[PDB]
């Protein structure tokens, strides 16, 4: 019989409202393609019952916790249902910004100079020792929790005297914290669809961070596709992005986040393994510039689930 | 109302028979400690219904696929049931010999000199170019799939044997590793929470400690023969390796020495065997734990 496809949407993360909109858009595009798709709001329906309900394949339009972090991927693996996007390991690994950075560094891929600190060091070290620990990074600094957490707990530290309060804030959210040399920007994202690298997008957040307000709420964020990069720089960025995505064992689709420093060198930030899928979200924008309609995009993502 | 504990055992992986034994043992030990535990053969009972069935906490005594690789951990995270051993990421990461190696490498942890090949490379490059890729490693070499001790491993003694090995490895995975051969001896270090248990020296019948080994020629030595000072160095290295991969609860770290007596990290196993002939129970005996104490302490680390 024809495949019955579940579009997982909404859920219970902070990104619920955006996921409802992703899932709505995905459903309409699947419908336009003639795919027998059904919206499943996982706040109300347990994912562990999908095989029992008669689904054959899963389109993941969830964002954040319980959607893009390996938990859901593990449930679908247990159910033996094919599903979109990256597998368990890559989905979880991409949430862990420390271990993402370790993998990339071992491979020789570029990341901003940084220092990692765990809670037992933080409790053991004085403020002045903590300042000395990061002095090699210069000023300003970015301090963040190591794990992805809807953008929370990050600070830009302009003076050494401010480090302590930034560490206290970050350690409210995670027991590993990262202190990074500040990158000037600009910021970019590079969508990946199976083998294919899509046109980059330049991202201009309204504030210091491309955070939850910037990504999902504000109209002040600006995006540029094409990005403005030269052909030679676009080629270099594309190859870098694909290397970063493979480094983490990603598959199906995703997006790689990159920033430049003052001299134009690219640095890798992270990979998003369940990107927004509203009609004007990044991946649909990159895909339209590449030549795919929204419908074709979601059909392709789904064809890559096997 | 005492907590009701499921001991997940058997399942459907290649390791099912071993897992039945591990599970049987675990179940007996938990009950011996006063825990209200039940055996649950996951071949017959779906892990998705554990909460519906009234279970409060889970001891995972499954091995291999669907047991120690993150998939089960994802289901138990969804159900919000506390469980033994490492979480989703560490459980999955520890299956990937490549990305394990990369994490350890970036932290400055000791691993055998190696060269990683992806498939683009195998199929592009000619047999002579591939010999040349790994020249700097010398001889002899081990060739292995990045996932799965199972199939696909070779020992390569001359450059001319390499192609054959790369072909056997690439039947099984698209990241393949070529490493400098380490002389041994080989050791394993069980970790229980924060505590490192006494090391075990492992003498396999042949070249690999690999399943047939995990024969009845396989020999284990505990004490391992290391000095107190080396045991301390090993214990610290092992803990660092385990924490590097985000492991928790318990597990086993596999390490080898080289010709200069330095230790090199091999892998971390996140759901170890618990049979009468298994390594973690032997280390636990050596530390002065009963098997019942051992399993209760592992369960106590689940919350
Ligand atoms: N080292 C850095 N320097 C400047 N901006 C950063 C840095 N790290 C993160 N950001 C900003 O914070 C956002 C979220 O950080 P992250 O989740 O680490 O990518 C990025 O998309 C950037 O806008
Ligand atoms: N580089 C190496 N040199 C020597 N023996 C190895 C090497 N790598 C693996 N082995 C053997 O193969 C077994 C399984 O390897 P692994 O799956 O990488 O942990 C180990 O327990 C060792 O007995
Ligand atoms: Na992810
Ligand atoms: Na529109
Ligand atoms: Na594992």
């Amino acid at each position: 019989m024809a495949e019955k496809v579940a579009v997982l949407l909404g859920g219970t993360s902070a990104e619920r409202e955006v996921s409802l909109l992703s899932g709505q858009a995905v459903l309409a595009g699947l419908k336009e393609a003639g795919i027998d798709a059904y919206g499943v709001d996982t706040k109300d329906f347990p994912v562990t019952q999908l095989k029992e309900q008669g689904f054959d394949k899963v389109f993941i339009a969830l964002h954040g916790r319980g959607g893009e972090d390996g938990t859901l991927q593990g449930v679908l693996e247990f159910l033996q249902l094919p599903y979109t996007g990256s597998g368990v390991m890559a989905s979880a690994l991409t949430m862990d910004k420390l271990r993402t950075k370790l993998v990339w560094q071992a491979l020789g891929l570029p990341i901003s100079p940084y220092v990692a600190l765990n809670r037992q060091q933080f409790e053991t070290l004085s403020p002045e020792e903590l300042v000395a620990c990061v002095a090699k990074l210069g000023l300003p600094l970015i301090v963040k929790p190591s794990h992805e957490g809807s953008s929370v707990g990050m600070s830009k530290v302009d003076h050494a005297s401010e480090l302590q309060k930034a560490l206290v804030e970050a350690f409210q959210h995670d027991s590993d914290v990262l202190i990074e040399k500040w990158l000037s920007g600009p910021e970019f994202t590079v969508a990946i669809l199976g083998d294919e690298v899509l046109p980059s997008i330049r991202i201009q957040p309204p504030g210091v961070f491309y955070d939850y307000d910037a990504k999902y709420l504000s109209d002040k964020t600006q995006y540029f596709c094409p990005s403005g990069l030269s052909d030679e720089s676009e080629q270099q960025l594309a190859a870098l992005a694909l290397q970063a995505y493979h480094a983490l064992d990603c598959s199906g689709w995703g997006r790689v986040d990159v920033m430049q420093d003052r001299d134009g060198h690219f640095y890798l930030l992270e990979v998003n393994t369940s990107p927004g899928m509203t009609s004007h979200s990044l991946v649909p924008m990159a895909a339209r510039q590449y030549g795919l309609s929204f419908s074709q995009l979601v059909a392709r993502i789904l064809m890559l689930a096997d």
